[PDB]
């Protein structure tokens, strides 16, 4: 998965995903209302709302779950994969809010307003691995956290600690830990944005043969260390040089950069691994934009379009039928 | 630019390009009735059109010009820049069949029905740097033609020969020569679309921190010759996994790969290269699908809801307004 | 520098490195018998060596420091640059063996007779910020240990403590810190020793131009991070497929290939920086192997062919004049 | 294998290869006296020099062949594997000079002066496969000839024809073409010399971690392609920075960063393809300097110590055994 925040021309901020995986999780787009009772049949366990949130996600016995999505105030979380580096406890700490995997993302967007709230909260935080229904395992995680103010954190929970970075890069994908992201970038001093037209090799006059000679290097793999070099270089791009330009659609063209295409990247199960959809989080409006493989018109749910006070969860269908404009 | 063949699980032939361009040219979608005199009311020429021509392009004091289009016949055509190694004659070759750069494209599509009709009248063609008009100058250009067959050829004129290749890569990109590339691909034979989950470094133990190891080393830049390589290995990669699912989106999925994102690829005028648009053309069915930079969302314009025998030549605009589907 | 342990075909154990700098530090080979009292004038505070002690450095006033080398018990450390992440106190930290950084080398060599004695010792210890002299400061350092057990150390101090790595990959450079370079090595799973002669691109058949196709994606810059790739994987691979014949010669070989060659690394004061020295200790031997970049001949001083009770120090010229066989 | 032509600050002209084969061929270092009669008693066919000549090769029934070498004149030639595009004549072409493709080092060096006089001859010449020996068939391979005005041509007979290109890049290696290569340095228009230190990505500082970061996307592997790259650029770089400063050693340590490692370069048959030799030609000076895998060592061959009016081919042997300077 590639994670990314994004401000636009008009200062809103976006923020989402490339959901990048093999398989169909049984997704929909889910509300919930405010003060609305989450109800967890499989340990009678509860969570009631502080804040309408909206996302992707599955629904499990009537409980809610998402893999990403917003609240009323403008907070978005996305989990993306993490294997290897990442650490849970087997039990709950004593002492500390203890978060079960599958249930952090709700956690975070039902119970708080901010980065800054999200932050503090985790201090005393340990996400342990207590599945949503013992068949249902829990799968590796870490996430990305984001708001109006522009500000985002990463969160990793390794066997050292649970770890809360600022991402002042705009972007997350997956292993290693974000640290390790975070330095490779140094190995990219070099690239250049703007062209460089010739090159003189001695008695040999060398001529640029098109455009982006100055990005020569960057690694045009789908592991998630070049995806993350990408995104975080050609963000960066765009906010130098086109910052009064940038609006919607150009979220979507740099995750489009990065999205893997099917046949090209097999598991060892001989399955493509997919960018199965795109999420775009407009926080201020509440609005969760998305468009998946299958159909890549952008969809537009509004939480505010829905009663805040409502008393049901409401769900709308993944949108997988190639929506096309027949002009004539 | 990327132009890019490709199949159908249905047996149907797509074929179009990523328009790689910093600047509008005033495009339009074309559609010319078949036996329509095009009147180039600047040195009072014509041409008849044989067969029923639509595509992109711009109209010049009432004559049509394209960037690449389609014919009722599945036969369609692409120009696409070629610097430097490209030479056009600067007069008319006695002897030959000499076509103006800027009429190339409408040549081809006005008056062949295949890819082998087009072979054989290129034997004694020349390409001619005559423009349009005067302050209108030719630019570099090569071509790529493919129809419903599933044949496709490379058309490049140097300054030894018109050179036509037969194209079975099902891409093209710019310069160097179509040879080249083709050369260029055998760099690349130790790419592995299948992941490679471990390597033991004697004493070390080595994990994939994700999916995709197989093709690191890919080129992620956007120069032609890395277009080439990434498009040509998608393309392969697609085909032979999944050959049986290859529908209309797969086309798009490929050529976003390769698609300029607006801020780093910038020209020494410090503008921004980007894909401008992105056509497909359903060959045997005469739809001209395509989306903008702008608009994501894909259009169709199908030449068959035309009367063909028509006595107009009609235009559709480029569509450059986000078309977004609001759910709720 | 990049710094390199290999076994020979024998059982014998060479460690050393290539020392990369843009000048001279006046260097010369030093031995320094056991039982020898080397005396600081600065600071009056003296060093009696337990082992005889062979190396690369240079004298500050009758007192020995080292960039590298070796002691009689077979025991070899190097320092190598490590910008950015080190950190050392500022003064002695109290209740910790404190050590100057530039006396971490004849401390190590002069105390120890085995990597298991360095790391008992080294739990306690801080590299302590204090110079030779007030007007000769430390360079920033990290430092790789190795003896005849055929096991190596890593030791960087960083803010939050002195690190003591395993190091079962065989090699050093310089930053980010050694757990990066690590897991930077997973990047490469997919790396082939083994020719990759074909690759069949649908209706393109790809053939290998030449040997080495398996390796496309290995980088070939002379960044740190690019270096212990390079070293890691071709001591491997070497490891791998050659164990029975790997000889002294072979250690020169796999440096080679990240030797710095002059013009092309060019510093911001437009200095070529250079492999100015490889050193290769065989450690069973005692005897210090180097050649420089101007004489690539290999010198052997064997510090058995001293006494090892003897009375003075004693010195050997740094050799830079290239040393020819005159055939006829 | 991997040729370069480099001129000394003295003005001396170094002409020479890396020659990389996975086996002995039985070479030794071969000098032949001027007027000297060779002998060919398979096809009882003669050559008879009109300049001495001193290369390395092999003799087959008193006949001797070289794989490189250098004339009295200052004119030198190499030998390097060509596969795919070479295309040699089955039988002698009428109007030719047929010139057999073992033959073809002996029969420039012995007859010409410069490459003036060889590119003249070869207007009208053709190479034709007619093997030394039935059962010891000729391989496939192109030429670089170079001569004490420092110009360089490359010699590629394709099916079209007996290419011969002026070469001002100062290198060759294998497949494809050398017009191939010429247009493939155009993708390096972006690297640099001078270190990056720096790159401000909006709100994250990125420092280099060491010196190099303006080559990052130099490619690292041990193909033809890339090996050409690495050079071209090693031999630019220090042309332009350190010309005054070129000496014999210089040309070791740029062909030592091509050089092939054993292990890491394993053949079909699991070879391990080497770098069996490094020779070094000082053509004004008529010394044949060389190294080998085995014995890194530089070994000089003076043929201005021989009788050039000799009587008898005299040969020197291959030297394998490591030549270490014992200091004390």
């Amino acid at each position: 998965c590639t994670g990314l925040a994004l401000e636009t021309k008009d200062g809103l901020h976006l923020f989402g995903l490339n959901m990048d995986i093999e398989y169909s999780f049984n997704q929909s787009i889910i509300f919930i209302p405010r003060n609305f009772k989450c109800v967890n049949k499989s340990n009678k366990k509860e969570l009631t709302t502080k804040y309408a949130v909206l996302g992707m996600g599955t629904i499990f016995d009537d409980y809610p779950t998402f893999a990403d999505g917003m609240n009323e105030k403008g907070l978005g979380c996305a989990g993306l994969n993490f294997p290897v580096y990442v650490s849970y406890s087997k039990e709950d700490i004593e002492g500390k809010t203890n978060i079960p995997v599958y249930n952090f993302l709700l956690w975070v967007l039902a119970n708080f307003s901010s980065v800054e709230e999200v932050k503090e909260a985790l201090k005393n935080a340990n996400i342990v691995d207590i599945p949503i229904s013992e068949n249902i395992p829990n799968t590796t995680l870490h996430w990305m956290i984001s708001d109006i103010t522009g500000k985002s954190i990463v969160v990793e929970q390794t066997k050292e600690k649970l770890n809360v970075f600022d991402n002042n890069i705009g972007v997350l994908t997956n292993s290693p830990t974000f640290d390790w992201h975070v330095a490779n970038l140094n190995q990219y001093v070099g690239l250049r944005y703007n062209q460089v037209p010739e090159f003189k090799l001695g008695d040999q006059s060398l001529t640029a043969l098109g455009q982006g000679t100055g990005l020569v290097g960057l690694p045009g793999d789908f592991t998630p260390a070049s995806r993350f070099i990408r995104v975080a270089f050609l963000r960066d791009a765009m906010i130098k040089n086109d910052k009064d330009s940038i609006d919607l659609i150009e979220f979507f063209h740099i995750l489009n950069n990065v999205a893997m295409v099917r046949g090209s990247t097999r598991t060892v199960e001989e399955k493509s691994d997919l960018t199965q959809y795109t999420s775009c989080m407009c926080l201020e409006k509440g609005i969760y934009y998305y468009n998946t493989y299958e159909n890549n018109q952008i969809n537009a749910i509004d939480m505010n379009k829905e009663n805040l006070d409502g008393n049901e969860i409401k769900t709308y269908k993944y949108n997988k039928t190639l929506s096309i404009n027949h002009v004539n």
